[PDB]
C-alpha cells in the first residue's frame, strides 16, 4: 500500500535511515520522551497531517514521533535538494508515511509532489477527495498551495474560466515569474479542470497549521494583518528553544558542513561577507570566526548592526567591499541582497552561498541567464559561471538554495529535537481545540505562539543529552524573585 | 547644600566627562537637539544612581535639557569623587555622595535628595519626576506612604519601624534598618511628607533588572503609585550594557582586587542571564575555564551551547577558585559554602545587591578573623579549619566598588533610553489624575525610539549601514525607515 | 602512465582537473614555483618516487615537480585517503604513473608502494633518485628490503621471520606488516638484489610528518639510515600551520561527514595537546564543543590550561564524555577497555598518522562482538554483555583525510613549498654522495631564509601587507632588511 | 636604613599580599621548602635589577631563604609597588633602592648603589651574580669597564661622557645621559670599580627578549664579560609569561589608563610575536576588532590565521583608534604617525623600552599643550590642529606603568627558572678563570628543568597527567620521565 502509492528513490536505502534514525535518537530526547509518554493514549488518534518540511534524518524522527501518537501523515520536503533519500526510504518501508519526496527534484516535480501530500482519499470509500486536518509546514509552501488553490477557484466561478493569471509566463508588473509562481500555478490549472471544488472543500476538515521558519511566519504575518488567514495557525519559528537555539547554534555548524563540502578553499584568514546579523547570521558569523575567517557584516538594522560590532566585526555596505571579499554568504529572508553586477566586480573565483530559506536572495536566474555566460559543474550541486567580457569567475553553492541542506545534511539532532518537540506539541494544541474551528460564525483566524511553560519543557527534555544540572530555588528565593518554583522563570518580553 | 567628598576635584572630573563624550554620542546628540526647546523646562529630577562620569554626563544632559536637579548614588561604594565634584562646581545639580558610605549616610543621602525647598511659603516639596537604578527611591516613597497611613491608623509610630526583626525573627539587614529609622525620624517631623509628594509626581523610569522586578510586583499588587518606565528592557539597554557592559567591566573589577590569574581557573558564573552571559564571555577571553549554576532550563541550554560546564554550586564549592553571582537573587552563596572552598577563594557579586552572598553570616561568624587586603578587599579566616576565603568590596557590585563601571559608550545607550524616558513622563504629566484612577503601569518605550539610540550610536564604531529598496522594504513588510522587526523579536 | 597506473576511473580526470585550477588560486607558493623555474628545471631527469595521500593538493605538488623536470611515480600513504579525480587528473595529463585508489585492502596499499618504488630502463630495474615521504612507509620498505637481502645472503634462504603470522614473542603481527613481509618475501625470489642495487642511485628523501621522523631519528641515531634525510615537518611554514590550522577546519569536515550528532556542549577529550591537538581544540571550542585533553607532557598540559580546558587522564572521564580523538603519535592510547566503559553511540576518531592509537585489532576480534556499517566508512559495534556501542570513523585511520578532503589547498601549498625546495636541494647535491667512503647519513631541516620565503610567497593570498624596516630599525634589532628576522631556537 | 624606598609602614600591606600570591607561586614555594634547609647559595652576593612587584618580591624571598644576600632595585621608573619594596626591607631580606614614579636621574642611582657592596672593612665589592631584566645592570658594568679603559689611555675624562649630543649628534636620550653621569662621578672617586668586580662576578641570568638581544650582540662581538643564562628562551618563560602574561596584563593596564570601551574599536597591535600574541587575544576576548602590523612574513600569517586583518601602520594611523606597540624595536610610532590619528586616540607600548614610541619628539614638539588627565595618562594637543593625542605613561610598559604587571602564577614560572639559573651560575662558579680564558657565551636552561617548572605549577590548576606505559615510552622514544621533545620543538 505505502510502497505503492509513495515516491522515492530508493527503498533498498531503508536499512541506512532506520540505522542512522536510532543514532540520531541519542540526541533527540525531546521526541524520544514523547513518543514514551503518549504512544499508548495516542492523543493524535485519527488526525490526518500533511507535511511540507526538509526531509531529513531528523524530520523523519519527528514523522515517527506524529506516527507513533496516533496519526496518518503524508509528507514532502521543502526544497528540491534537502531530502536524504534514506531517510525517506525508512519512512515508506516501516508503512509510517505515504512520500512524495527525493533529492535533487525538479522545480516542476517539487510541487506536484506537495500537491499530491495535500490529497487524501475519502475514509468513506470510493473516488471522493480530502484534505489534511493538519499541516506542518516549513516556508509556508503548503499553505501558500492551500490559500492560492482558493483565490483560484472563486476567480474561475467569477468568470467561469481558467483565471489569466494562471495561463501567462509574465508577473503584474511584466517580468517574468519565477519558475516556483509558473509550476504551482500549472498544478493549480491542472486542478481547476479536475474539481473546481478541491480547495475550498479541504477548508471544512482545516483544523491549522504550524509553521517552522521566520519566513513562513513572515507569510502567514501578512495573511492575518489582511483578514485572509484561512486556518488557525502557530508560529513555531519563535518559540525560545526553536530560534534561540536552530536559527543560531544550528546554523554555526551546519553552514560550516555545506561550506567544507561546496568550497574546496581554506577559511581561515578570508574576507567572508555575513549579509544579516539575525538569529543565522549571528550563528554564521560565530562558526566562521571559530576556523579562523575574518567576518564582515551587512545589516539594515541599527541594533542588529551595534551587535555585530561589539563581537569584533566590521560592519559594511556591500557596495564598499564586494571586489575585496573571498566568500559572501546571505541570511537575510529578503530579496536581491547580491546581483548580477554585484557579481561581475567579484574577484577571481569568488564563492557566493545563501543560507536563507529561499533562493531570491541571490539573482541566480539573472546570472545563468546573462548573455554569453559559461558555467561548468565542479561537483554535485556547484557551479562555476564565467562572465565573457572580463573572462572572471564567481562559484556558486548549490544554485543558491539553501546551503547547509543543499550541499550538506543540515542542523545536527539535538536542536532539530528541540524545533520539532515544539512541532510535536504545536500539532497536539492544534488537534485538541478543533470543536473551537466552526466555519460559518467564526470565520477570522489568528497566529499564535507556544506558551513559555511548554517552551521551558522542551529545554528540560533536553537537559540530560548535555549533562546539565539545574539548580532548584528554595522557597524564599522563589518568593524573593516571584516566581513559581517550576517556573515560568522569565517575564514575556524576555529576550535570553 | 551639597555633601561631597572634595570639590577640588572637579577639574579631573570636568577633564573625565570630556573624553568620555566622545564616544556617548546619543546624549552629545540630544544636548545638541534639545538645549534650546528645552523638552524637561522646570521639571524637578530626583536621581539615585551611580554617580560615575557617565552618569555626570547624563545630568549634565537633564540639566541642558531644563530640568533642575538633585542626585544621590544607588550604592556606597560606586561614586566617583571627582564626577560628584564636576556636577557641584558647574552647578548643574545639588549632590549628595560620595565614595565609602556607611548605610546609615546613604538612606539620609537619599532622603535628601528626595526634598526640594525654597519659597514653595517656605516648605517642603518632592520631586516631579526620578530615574531610579535599583528602585531605592520608589522604595522609599512608597514604604513612607504605607508608613504614614499606619501611623494615622493607631496615632503612634508603626511598631514595625522600631524592631530589628522581621515578619519572621531574623534581623533585618542594616539597609532596612536605617531607612526604617529615616522613615521614622520624618513621620516625627511631618506625618504628611511623603502623602504629600504625590500630587507632583509624574513618573520614575527604572534602569536595572532589580528595581524593574520591585515595580512590577507593585504594578500586579495595584500598589504602585505613580507611572514607570521601563528602561532596563529597552534592547539598546538590556542587550548592551548588561552583556558588553560587564563583559569588560567584571574583568577590571577583578583586575583590581583579585590579584591571581583568571588563566585557567575554574570560576563559577551564578546566574546566565544577561549580566552573566557578558561575564561568561569576559572570562573565558582571558583563559578561564567557566562553570555555570542555573535554575531556567533554557538560559542553562545556551550556556552549554558556549562550550560551558552547568553545574549546581554543590558539586564544584570545593574546586572552584572564583565565584561570581549574577542572579539578582538571594542567598545564593551561603556561610555554610564559603567554609568549603579551597584556601584563598576568590568571593565577588555583579548583581544589583549584596543580599546574593550572605555578608552578613560570613562577618558575625564566631571566632572569624578579617583583614583588609587592600580598600574594599578583606581577607575572612574561619577559626576551625583556618582556611580563609577573600570577599571583594563587601559582596557590593563588584565592577563600581572595586572597579569605575561600565565604559562611556554602553553608558551612553542606557542613558540616552534614560533621557527619553523623562521626556516621555515630562510631557503626558497632564494625564495623570491623581483624584480619579489611582490605577499606574510600567510601559517600555518603543521600537522606534530603540532603533533610534542605536543610530546615534553607529558613527562611533564607523558602522555603515545598508538602506533597503522599496521593493525589499515591501518584500519583508517593513517601512524603508523601521522599524525593522516585530515586537517579540529577540535579537 | 595511462598504459602502467592503477587507479579507480580515469573518466573522473576533468572534476580533478577543474578542482586542481581553483585550488592554485590559493597555492601561490607552487604557483610561484612553476612560474620561476619550469624552463630551468632544476630538477630535470630525476626520478622521484612519493608516498603520500593522493588529494587534490598532492596533485599540484606532482604537477610542480613535474614542470620542474621530474620523472614521477606515486602511491597514497593511506588506505583511504586518495582523491579518485586527483589521481585520474595526473595520470589523463601524463604527469605521473600512479597506483592509488580510495578505499585499497592493506595488501594492495603494500603492493602499490612497492610498484612506485620500480623503475624500469628498457630488461632491468632501478630504484628512484628521490622520494617524498608521508609517516615514512617509502623509507620503511627500502630498509627493511635491504635488511631482508643480508639476512637472505647469509643463510642462503628465505629468512623465517618473513614466513610467518607471528612475532618473537609469540604475538599476532600487524597487518601492515604481513602485508610488507609478503612483497619483500616475492622481491627476494624475482631479484635478491634489488634493494641494495638502488642504493648507488639513491640521493635523498624529504619527509612530511611528525612520525616520520620520528622513524628517521631513530635509524639516524643507531647509524642505520642508509640516504640523506631532509625533515619537512619542523619547517616553521609547516609544522605551525598545517599541522595546527589545517586540522582545526579539515577535523570538524571529517566529523561532520562521519558523526550524525551535534559538536557543541559535548564533552570532547583530545588526547594529545601538540600541534595537531591544539588546533583540534580551537575548531571543536569555535563550534561550541566543551574540549577534555589528556597529556604526558607537563609543558603542553599547561598550555592547555591557559586556553580554559580542563586536562585529565582518559580513566576518570571515559564514561562521561561523548567523543574521542586522538592526536597523539602514540600507541594503544584507547584500548578495548576504555571502550567498554563508554557511554552508549560515543564516538572514536583519530587523527594521528597511524591507526594504532585506538586497539582498532582488539575491537574487531572481541569474542561475540556485533558490527554494522552506518555509512562508508563509519562502523557501530556493539558488546554481546553490555549491549551498549560504540561509534568508530573509519577504522581509526585519520579522520580528516579517510572522511573528508584533508586540510585545504592554503596550508597545503605552504608544506609542499618545503617539499618542492627540500627535493631541489637534494638533487642539486646529488654528487656529494659518496657510496663507497662516507657510509653515515643525517636529517636536516630547511634554513630560516627558506622558511620566511615560503610565508612570503603567501602573503598575497590573505592580502596581508608587510612593514618594511628602516636601516636605523634593522640595526637597533641586529637583523637584516631582509630576515631572518628571528632567531634559530624561535618557536614563533 | 641603607635602603631608599618610598615608606617602610606599606609593610605590612605588601606581606600578605605577598602571602596571597603564594597560594599560586607553587614553584617558589617549592624551591623554598626544599632548598632552605641546604642553602644553595649560601655566601653568593646577589644584585637584582627587575622591576619591584609583589611577585618580585616573593623571588627576593626565594633567593634569601637559600642563603643569598641581596640589593635590588626596579627596571623601570614606574613599575615597583612600593608596598612589596616595603615588605622585604621590613623583614631585611634585601637591601632595596626602588620607589614607584622615580625620575630617570634616580633611576640610574639606584642601579649604582645596588651594584655597591661593602668589603667585610672600608673598600667596596660588586655582586657576585645578576639577576636582570632588560640588560641595564649589566649595561652600566660593560660601559663602567669601557669608560675605565677609555680614561686610562687618554689620562682625562672621555670627552663622549659630556658631550650631551650622541656619535651621530642627535641628542642623548635622557637615560644615557643619566648613566654617562653616574660614571662620570664613579671615575672620579674610584676609577677601577667596575674592573674590580669581574674578579668576582660568576654570571648573570636575563629576564626579557630585548636583554637577551643585548647580551647576544655583546656576544657575538667577543665583549661579553661574564656568563650568562637566557632566561627569557625557556619554554615555561617566553610561551607563557610574555603570551599569557600579556593577555591579563595589558587589559588590566589599559582598563586603568584609557576610560573607552574597547569593543567595537580598531585597535592597532604593531608586533605579532610573544607579547603581541597575547594582547592580540586579551583584546579579541573584549570584543575589539585587532588589526596587526609586523615586519616577519610568518609571524604576518599567522596573525591572518587567527582573523586579524594585517596591514602598514600608515594605511590604517587616520582611521583606528589605539596603538599598542609591542616590537622591541623603535620609532615604530612617529610623532609625523601621532599628526594623522584621530581625535582622542590612544597610544601605548607594552615592550621592555618606551623608545617604540617618540615620546621625546611629542613631548618637544613646537607649540604642544599637555594635561594630566590622571597619573601617568596625559593628553597631547597639536596647536596648528588642534588635535589631541591620549598617551598611556609617557610610553613606559603600559601593564606595568599603569597597573600591576602580569599576576602571581606565570610571573612564579619565570621566577622558578631565574632561581634555577642563579644556581647553576653559582654551582659552576670555579669554572670562571679570568686569567686563563676570558670569552663567555650565553646558554639557556636544559629541557629537563624546563619541564621541572611546568611540573611545579600542574597542581594550582588541577591538571592531571597521564603516565606513559613502558611500550608507550619506547614506541616514541622518550624515558618516562622526559623529556618529551626534541631541542628544537616549538610547542
Ligand atoms: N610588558 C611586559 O610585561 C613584557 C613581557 C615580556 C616581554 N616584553 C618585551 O616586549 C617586547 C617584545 O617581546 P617579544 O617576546 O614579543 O619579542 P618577539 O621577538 O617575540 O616579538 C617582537 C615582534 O615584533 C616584530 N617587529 C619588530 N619590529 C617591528 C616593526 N617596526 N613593525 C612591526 N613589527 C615589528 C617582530 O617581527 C617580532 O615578531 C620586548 O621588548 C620584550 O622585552 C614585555
Ligand atoms: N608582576 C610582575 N613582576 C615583575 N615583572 C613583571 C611583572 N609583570 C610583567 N613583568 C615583566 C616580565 O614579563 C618579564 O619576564 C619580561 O620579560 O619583561
Ligand atoms: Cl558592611
Ligand atoms: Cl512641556
Ligand atoms: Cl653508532
Ligand atoms: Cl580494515
Amino acid at each position: 500500500a505505502y510502497k505503492m502509492e509513495s515516491r522515492i528513490k530508493d527503498i533498498s536505502l531503508a536499512e541506512f535511515g532506520l540505522q542512522d534514525m536510532e543514532i540520531a535518537k541519542t540526541d533527540m530526547m525531546g521526541l524520544v520522551e514523547l513518543q514514551r509518554k503518549y504512544r499508548d493514549s495516542k492523543p493524535l488518534k485519527g488526525a490526518r497531517i500533511t507535511g511540507s518540511l526538509h526531509l531529513t534524518i531528523e524530520t523523519s524522527v519527528l514523522v515517527e514521533t506524529l506516527y507513533e501518537l496516533g496519526a496518518e501523515i503524508r509528507w514532502c520536503s521543502c526544497n528540491i535538494y534537502s531530502t536524504q533519500d534514506h531517510a525517506a526510504a525508512a519512512l515508506v518501508k516501516k508503512n509510517i508515511a505515504t512520500v512524495f519526496a527525493w533529492k535533487n527534484e525538479t522545480i516542476e516535480d517539487y510541487w506536484v509532489c506537495l500537491n499530491d501530500a495535500m490529497t487524501w482519499r475519502n475514509p468513506n470509500d470510493k473516488d471522493k477527495i480530502c484534505g489534511p486536518n493538519l499541516i506542518v509546514d516549513d516556508g509556508g509552501d503548503a499553505t501558500l498551495i492551500l490559500h492560492e488553490g482558493v483565490k483560484a477557484e472563486i476567480e474561475y466561478e467569477k468568470y467561469n474560466k481558467i483565471p489569466e493569471y494562471l495561463e501567462t509566463e509574465l508577473d503584474e508588473n511584466g517580468k517574468q515569474l519565477s519558475m516556483d509562481l509558473k509550476c504551482m500555478y500549472k498544478v493549480l490549472k491542472m486542478e481547476l479542470l479536475k474539481n473546481p471544488f478541491r480547495w475550498r472543500g479541504m477548508l471544512k476538515d482545516l483544523y491549522g497549521v504550524s509553521e517552522e521558519t521566520t519566513t513562513g511566519v513572515l507569510r502567514l504575518k501578512i495573511m492575518e494583518s489582511e483578514g485572509k488567514l484561512l486556518l488557525p495557525a502557530i508560529n513555531v519559528n519563535d518559540s525560545v528553544t526553536k530560534s534561540k537555539f536552530d536559527n543560531t547554534y544550528g546554523c554555526r555548524q551546519s553552514l560550516l558542513h555545506g561550506l567544507f563540502n561546496g568550497c574546496i578553499q581554506m577559511l581561515a584568514g578570508k574576507k567572508i561577507v555575513v549579509l544579516g546579523y539575525g538569529e543565522v547570521g549571528k550563528g554564521c558569523a560565530q562558526g566562521l570566526s571559530g576556523v579562523g575567517a575574518r567576518v564582515i557584516v551587512t545589516e539594515i538594522d541599527p541594533i542588529c548592526a551595534l551587535q555585530a560590532s561589539m563581537e569584533g566585526y566590521q560592519v559594511s555596505v556591500l557596495e564598499d567591499v564586494v571586489s575585496e571579499a573571498d566568500i559572501f554568504i546571505t541570511a537575510t529572508g529578503n530579496k536581491d541582497v547580491i546581483t548580477v553586477e554585484h557579481m561581475r566586480k567579484m574577484k577571481e573565483n569568488a564563492y557566493i552561498a545563501n543560507i536563507g530559506h529561499f533562493d531570491d536572495e541571490i539573482d541566480v536566474y539573472g546570472l545563468e541567464n546573462y548573455p554569453g555566460i559559461k558555467v561548468i559543474e565542479v561537483k554535485q550541486n556547484v557551479h562555476k559561471f564565467t562572465f565573457p567580457d572580463t573572462q572572471k569567475s564567481v562559484i556558486l553553492l548549490c544554485k543558491g538554495r539553501l546551503v547547509n541542506l543543499g550541499c550538506a545534511t543540515g542542523h545536527p539532532p539535538l536542536v532539530m529535537s528541540m524545533s520539532f518537540t515544539n512541532q510535536v506539541l504545536a500539532q497536539m494544541d492544534l488537534w485538541k481545540s478543533r470543536e473551537l474551528v466552526d466555519r460559518s460564525k467564526n470565520t477570522r483566524f489568528f497566529v499564535k505562539k507556544l506558551s513559555k511553560e511548554l517552551d521551558e519543557y522542551v529545554a528540560r527534555l533536553h537537559l540530560d543529552v548535555l549533562g546539565i544540572k539545574l539548580t532548584k530555588l528554595t522557597e524564599t528565593q522563589a518568593k524573593y524573585i516571584n516566581v513559581s518554583i517550576n517556573g515560568p522563570y522569565k517575564s514575556e518580553d524576555y529576550r535570553y
